[PDB]
């Protein structure tokens, strides 16, 4: 299980890479220059860019609720919301519903509800999310991922995180770090397809990944073979 020591982002004509610290234990304990703190029951993901901060609540091994604050664009306008977040698990499905409020006047502003279904083998194979607006209008997505090209990774992080649907940095982390404490670590989709709000409009993309010794250094997403909508970097160096 080898432990991912650098990513970089390659968003626009600009990167990001982000060097990664862990503790004695293998705990992350740095993202770049967000902190992750272990205490009691409680994991504090600090400062992101987007994410301020969040805090999970871990019972029975795995995380049961999360409180974020974050910077959310509803309409034209971004406002400073914060979020409160619960995860419900029935078999292997996982129910993630989160409410955004205004930390000013506590003024609704968004709820997502999320359902992620399983196979017999663990993989993520549909992701079903549901978004409220304050003003109640509706919009939702159904992702359903393939593993027929049987890609199969081995690092100490839960790389599905990088091409998976998620709402939200903490959601991102969630993932990452494995709080749902999922039965497949392993697998990564070759394939995703969109369907939003019951076929209004479809998308389709490719997911390609190059491994350095089983360990995945490439993540990219494509749209029709050659346009690029995401490439993160990874490294295994200790350095």
């Amino acid at each position: 299980d080898t432990y991912v020591t650098k990513v970089t982002d390659l968003t626009g004509e600009e990167e990001q890479v982000l060097k990664l610290e862990y503790d004695r234990d293998g705990k992350i304990i740095k993202y770049g220059d967000t902190p992750v703190r272990y205490e009691g029951d409680q994991i504090t993901i600090g400062q992101m860019n987007k994410l301020c901060n969040v805090t999970f609540q871990i019972g029975k091994g795995k995380a049961r609720e999360s409180r974020a604050r974050c910077m959310l664009k509803v309409g034209e306008e971004v406002y400073e919301a914060d979020k409160q977040t619960v995860y419900d698990y029935k078999g292997d499905t996982i129910f993630i519903n989160s409410d955004y409020r205004a930390t000013s006047d506590y003024r609704f502003l968004k709820k997502v509800q999320g359902k992620y279904v399983f196979d017999q083998l663990g993989r993520l194979k549909e992701v079903m999310t549901v978004f409220t607006e304050a003003n109640d209008s509706v919009s939702s997505c159904h992702t359903y991922y393939n593993y027929d090209n049987n890609i199969n990774y081995q690092a100490n992080l839960n790389l599905q995180a990088y091409v998976i649907d998620y709402d939200g940095v903490d959601s991102f982390f969630y993932f990452l770090l494995n709080l749902g404490q999922l039965r497949n670590r392993t697998a990564l989709p070759n394939d995703i397809g969109y369907c939003m709000n019951h076929g209004l409009s479809t998308y389709n993309v490719h997911a390609n990944y190059r491994l350095d010794d089983e360990n995945p250094v490439r993540i990219e997403v494509l749209y029709n073979y050659t346009k690029l909508l995401s490439r993160i970097d990874l490294s295994y160096n200790p350095l």
